[PDB]
């Protein structure tokens, strides 16, 4: 049972997450700390989750932005969640190409 | 138990939805296509729901932007959903009046 | 039992909520009234109500825009809404520290 | 010696400038009006007029965004101006390819 | 021969150039501070100067935004200057009635 | 006597003009590219240029945004242009240092 951190901007300044993919197990914790060039948020579409389902999209989407350095946001992926994929993105920075994607393993 | 489609933006290009106004029978579902000048949005307020139920207008928005062309959004509308109107309407383009009204009848 | 009236935008046209600090009970309301220069939002961030929890923060922000003046926001606290502090700001004025505090008390 | 208007906004609520292109004579004036779905402004870039000259450019941009209905702003094209096309843009509504092209001819 | 300084951004936090109205005479200067809530710019329109000259609102209209604490931009009105008003506004705070006049005397 | 080649975005994805710092001569020339991430676009202030003139910076600005990829601006440095630095920076991305500096020499 662990934390993944995410970096919110990498730090040579590019507007990524990194790492942009994580592969956790069921009971960890990806966590989001707000790094370069703020604002960044973290949404999810409502296909880009395990059934398609926006009730669980909407509920794991962080859209308030996210100003100050230290800013932080949790997502713990206990068993209620489905296995597979959850793509999501940086509001401020879709342009970019301010991507991430959290894989669920069995 | 029918799909209504509607565009997002006119062929014409001008900024509506088409229709705009809609009439749904229980079990029916109303799907939006991404069509002229994304991107687009769809929300409704709380106090534009039956019973302004901020729950409901909560559940049915999608606040995040679809921008690509032939992105969708389905709302189907089960027997859970209470009769009456659901008025909504564009972020990006609340300026241009693009509105929408859904009714679910009888 | 009460409803408490907060302008949105003070009359000096001070980007503020007034009164900032309002103290409620189990019972009472909480009216947001749109007043100058809108728009302004109502938002809650997941860490800054009781218990940090996010489900009840979502629930309460009105994240979509308020335009047009005289357009309200209730939200009335019954005795399920855990007593502490409901910190809110507004997104567009932000910068302006335009900020305010609920406390739920007993 | 004559003066052409052109509408900021089709009647039909339409992103462009009406008529988008205009043919004009030396010592004609061209006119823009605020129409529909405000701000606009006209904008030359300095690779779009004769000569490729910013010198030009810059003195026909009106980059200034023009909110009410009714706002206007004439360019008159005497004997100084080359023969040519100028063609121009709406820096707001760039995206709705809200464009234009004056010709001054002979 | 004098300088007016104008704060951009009242001390209060009003949105506002302090003093909005100056009166000044040949061969006087206007000095523009930036102050509160950054970021602010100074436009004058087309119309809004003697003459209704377009050369010279360009000319005066310092467009650019100024964002830290302690930026400034001086007009000084020397005796080439038409007398009469000089109206002119901030773009980002234009909702707000960020507005200032200049009237140069005699 | 040459013409310099300016990256407006770096290859790698960071918000840069790349070469920020270039040293030219009398007779020689600038040529920004559009490259990664646009738009960009090109900003002299007042006081950033030899003399401090605004005439000069004004000249020399291009502030309407460049969007589509390879689109480019020259400014070639005559005997007439004062030897001394001009220092321009980026609007959208002012945040990220997206700044440069030209150097006339002798
Ligand atoms: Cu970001
Ligand atoms: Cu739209
Ligand atoms: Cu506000
Ligand atoms: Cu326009
Ligand atoms: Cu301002
Ligand atoms: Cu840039
Ligand atoms: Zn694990
Ligand atoms: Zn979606
Ligand atoms: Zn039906
Ligand atoms: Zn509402
Ligand atoms: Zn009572
Ligand atoms: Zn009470
Ligand atoms: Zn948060
Ligand atoms: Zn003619
Ligand atoms: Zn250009
Ligand atoms: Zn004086
Ligand atoms: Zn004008
Ligand atoms: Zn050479
Ligand atoms: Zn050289
Ligand atoms: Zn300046």
């Amino acid at each position: 049972m662990e934390t993944f951190t995410v970096k919110m901007g990498a730090d040579s300044g590019l507007l990524q997450f990194e790492p942009a993919n994580v592969t956790v197990h069921p009971g960890d914790t990806v966590k989001w700390v707000n790094n370069k060039l703020p604002p960044h948020n973290i949404l999810f579409d409502d296909k880009q989750v395990p059934g398609a389902s926006k009730e669980l999209a909407d509920k794991l989407s962080h859209s308030q932005l996210m100003f100050s350095p230290g800013e932080s946001y949790e997502i713990t992926f206990s068993s209620d969640f489905p296995a597979g994929t959850y793509t999501y993105y940086c509001a401020p920075h879709r342009g970019a190409g301010m991507v991430g994607k959290i894989t669920v393993e069995g």
